[PDB]
């Protein structure tokens, strides 16, 4: 699974260990093995949610299935929470883009994982 | 809705306002209150548009809904027009990606709008 | 099509001309002529691939249609290969996601490609 966030949050407001934080967090939550994670942090961006330039974040979650109507609200729980704890970025300016991606269509290793 | 918009344009090019002006036209555009619009902005890139390094664009527009043919047609000229009239971006290199969600896969505010 | 490639590799390391072999080596690959493709690198990313720092890339090729399974394992040996080769990293620390777009849903010159 790859999960990104982009925020305006500045740099030094992202803790050490967060990407590691996420990345067995997300473990835990996909039921996939770390070393298959990816995550991926963009700070200081030039953004705005509702017209306001108050902490927010727009991040996606793609995943090989594990995808659907009560496992995206449970992950929307979980990165709402960490973003909230974290980033000190409120859960109501907070967009997840969830894409269910089909084997064939994620490269990998020279491949796909079809 | 959601607007991204990578540019290689510089951000000292990016006049005061532009975050503002793309949530009011998008809420203009879509009809959606401009409270869920959130919108994002990143100058300075690395990037080429048919072999050549002069402005472009590269952008996405996400929705639940309001995404289709006469539609589409519709926000990449507002959209094309506001990147030609503010950052100087002719509007043959510029792309952009419209995706229409499923409520199911939106996250927000510890849920998702399904 | 559009290719973007965000990684942890650094500015400097990214060698001059990666953009145009880019172009050039999709154009090649996709029989499309090189005014068709844009290309996007996005270099100092803060990532982790399966929880550790070294060298990685979260890539994306969007394409209206020509995206398939042997289509698709062909360009992750392409493109993994350019960025072990150019890059110093390795394919089992690359993830490409692969988009087949509707020609209605990308803009382009003030209206899409329907
Ligand atoms: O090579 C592509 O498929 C292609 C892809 C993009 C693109 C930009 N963002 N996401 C994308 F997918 C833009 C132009 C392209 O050239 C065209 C454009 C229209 C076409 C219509 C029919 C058949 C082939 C066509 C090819």
């Amino acid at each position: 699974p790859m999960f990104i966030v982009n925020t305006n949050v500045p740099r030094a407001s992202v803790p050490d260990g967060f990407l590691s934080e996420l990345t067995q967090q997300l473990a835990q939550a996909t039921g996939k093995p770390p070393q298959y994670i990816a995550v991926h942090v963009v700070p200081d961006q030039l953004m705005a949610f509702g017209g306001s330039s108050e902490p927010c974040a727009l991040c996606s979650l793609h995943s090989i299935g594990k995808i659907g109507g009560a496992q995206n609200r449970s992950y929307s729980k979980l990165l709402c929470g960490l973003l909230a704890e974290r980033l000190r970025i409120s859960p109501d300016r907070v967009y997840i883009n969830y894409y269910d991606m089909n084997a064939a269509n994620v490269g990998w290793n020279n491949s796909t994982f079809a």
